[PDB]
């Protein structure tokens, strides 16, 4: 929390900073946000003021959630094509470059299937959200009645005492009023429970993505680990390259690994 | 890989699969792909057929790095708005919701503040990548006068042998020769070395980021798991909620534990 | 599978591939596919629309079954016509040509026969497929109907709980999933012993094929050996070549053998 702690809007050095100095900020960050045109901004507009008051803030959370998932999916493909690009790239190179290349984009086309299944589990996740929304905007017109039903007693009160319709408007508001008392408790009974279980299912999806996206990128670097480099002098040949099985088997383990792998065995223990 | 093992294009059962049953797609998938107009398409063709023919499929990679690296910075902004809209809406609720979520959102915005240092880590990437490409195309010309002298000593051998100009020819012949033949070994001298470790620096990157977001997302479950539920009846009052000190000490807790992290200590040991 | 493990289009290296260099693509393989016409497009088409939802794709599959059976003919007939024709043209040169010539033309003869065998086998299993076809496609139209009468009870008594119809359909509703209780068996019953049935007899009929064409080819090697060669000076005369008993032993012997074979006594034995 460097925003917090500090008035700064820089970082302040920690472990990692200490041990390397961060790297200059990224050069192609322009001015101008180019955030898809203006679709988005009116549909983050226009939903906020066109239903019930009560439920107005939950449709725009939807609908930013929903821009959220939508350009993940985006990258995911962008970086599979990346990946299908650099392997059709490493083709007309060496004998070890044009397989370490190769093994390196199959390693790296896993991430577009695994960024897939976080996609739909945050669906699922906003479509619990949506359910919240929908019970409280149905909730707000009975408080609405309510309300309406108080201040025409109020007024015809202050009008004349004389009117006969006193006890008629007085039954309708205790009959409105027994009617609100168990529709609030019905409203604040499903909220804590909704909630808590569309976090707790996001939360568990973000780490189970995580520690896949982490194991995979070990046994990329494990991999990548037997491509041996040396400086040749003009006019040597380099020595055949013989490692093919050694890459199968590596391929072959993280398979195994990724298919093995249980959310109960969990190799992050948080303390 | 479900791809390449079956011809089937669907998701083949896993341990994930049998213990839970894998969500339905995404229904906010259209099929007009909307790849922000065609600035996409044009900063991808356009770059592929103007440069010289042996650095052309590198600049084409560097086009779609930039565009993937581009599109994380639009996620990551939305992610912090959503983030910033929900303790926005949490306010007007309980005293117990009212602060849960605003520690969710507090805990959630530091996704952005990871992918920022992602994106930095990837533009430093690119432009190692953007290195060999360009020494790449620097060295072709040397062989394309190389080939061009030999079908011109070629052509002129067939037209006359009695021409004088054979042996200056076959002269400068024999000295691009000896250019090229230190050109070749200085220029596959350095790939190896630059993609090995631009692809060491991003599985490190990677796997950083991962842990983080692992570890932020196992607290945010700890935090949560805070919020009791309990249905209540009509009528009735719920107690006065009283865990204030508790969320401080967590988030306190976890923003040690993000920041005593090291790269040395990675909780996750790929096997 | 070097489309499976690998991005690439391209062969992998392999120990054939090691010990001689592949041979070029055949230039002889033009854009245009030539299928026939639109016969085959129109008999593909057709097919898959027309009748049963259940058993539409297998109708397909019959058909594109009998193009592949179709096409063997053709390619039989020009290959014995091509050994007919090389026969001719080996008259009219030296004696041991105008034999040996008459001998492989012999012995080429015989693929014909084989691959019409070969085609009546594939005929067999292709009306073994369609009787699981037309089981299947007269399976359906009973879960049809209990569909519709599902669905007819659905709205009739949302309509009016007050009809006098909800107990006769309820009894026809009933009398229906019976029926589809023991439907269903039979139609399970069936598919999983004809399938088996039928690849086990592709396969047998492939490896009795492949092992007679593997020991004709060898016996035409050991007759081809006998064929000697030798440069001759201008003006001289060959030998007078007399082998013609050997021969004539070589291709009784090959009949023996092709007579002789059994299925039981099949050479290769699969490890
Ligand atoms: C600076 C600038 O004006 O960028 C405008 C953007 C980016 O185009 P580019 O990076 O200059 O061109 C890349 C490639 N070399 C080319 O010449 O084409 O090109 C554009 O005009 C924006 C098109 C969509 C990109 C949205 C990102 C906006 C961030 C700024
Ligand atoms: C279906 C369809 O045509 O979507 C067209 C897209 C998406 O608009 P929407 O989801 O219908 O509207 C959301 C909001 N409720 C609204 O009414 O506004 O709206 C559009 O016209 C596309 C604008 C940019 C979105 C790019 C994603 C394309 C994927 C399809
Ligand atoms: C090239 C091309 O256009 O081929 C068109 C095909 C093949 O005719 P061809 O090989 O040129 O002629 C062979 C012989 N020397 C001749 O002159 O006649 O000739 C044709 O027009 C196609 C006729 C049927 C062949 C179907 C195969 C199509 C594959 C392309
Ligand atoms: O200043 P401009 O007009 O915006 O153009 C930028 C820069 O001047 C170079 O043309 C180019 O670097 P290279 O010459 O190395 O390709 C860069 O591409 P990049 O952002 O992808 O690196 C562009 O963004
Ligand atoms: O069919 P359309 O015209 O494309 O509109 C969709 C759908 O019909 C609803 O209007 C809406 O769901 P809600 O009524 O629940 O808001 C949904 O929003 P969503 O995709 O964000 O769920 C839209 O995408
Ligand atoms: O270019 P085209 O018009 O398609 O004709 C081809 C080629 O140019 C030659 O005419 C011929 O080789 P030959 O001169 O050696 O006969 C060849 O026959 P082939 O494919 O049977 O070899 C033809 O396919």
């Amino acid at each position: 929390m460097h925003r917090t702690y500090s008035l700064r809007n820089s970082r302040a050095p920690t472990a990692s900073q200490l041990q390397n100095p961060p790297p200059p900020p990224s050069t192609t960050k322009g001015r101008f946000f180019g955030k898809g045109g203006l679709a988005y901004s009116f549909r983050r507009s226009a939903a906020g003021a066109f239903g019930p008051e009560l439920s107005r803030k939950l449709s725009q959370l939807v609908k930013i959630e929903k821009n959220v998932l939508r350009s993940m999916e985006l990258t995911a493909n962008e970086r599979r094509d990346a990946a299908k690009q650099l392997s059709i790239w490493g083709l007309e190179n060496d004998d070890d470059v044009s397989d370490i290349t190769d093994k390196l984009g199959v390693l790296i086309y896993e991430v577009s299937e695994l960024d897939d299944q976080f996609i739909d589990r945050y669906d699922q996740y906003r479509l619990t959200l949506k359910s919240i929304r929908d019970i409280e905007g149905s909730v707000q017109p009975s408080r609405d009645r309510k309300d309406k039903i108080t201040d025409k007693i109020a007024y015809l009160k202050y009008k004349d005492p004389q009117s006969p319709k006193i006890e008629v408007l007085e039954q309708e508001l205790v009959r409105a009023e027994a009617e609100s008392l168990v529709a609030e408790a019905q409203l604040s009974n499903i909220t804590r429970s909704k909630l808590r279980a569309a976090f707790n299912y996001q939360f568990d999806s973000i780490i189970e993505h995580s520690e896949k996206i982490a194991l995979i990128a070990g046994y990329g670097k494990a991999l990548l680990e037997l491509l041996d480099d040396s400086p040749v002098t003009p006019g040597e040949t380099r020595p055949a390259y013989d490692g093919y099985e050694a890459s199968k088997q590596i391929i072959i383990d993280a398979e195994s690994a990724l298919n093995e792998w249980t959310l109960d065995s969990a190799q992050v223990k948080p303390t």
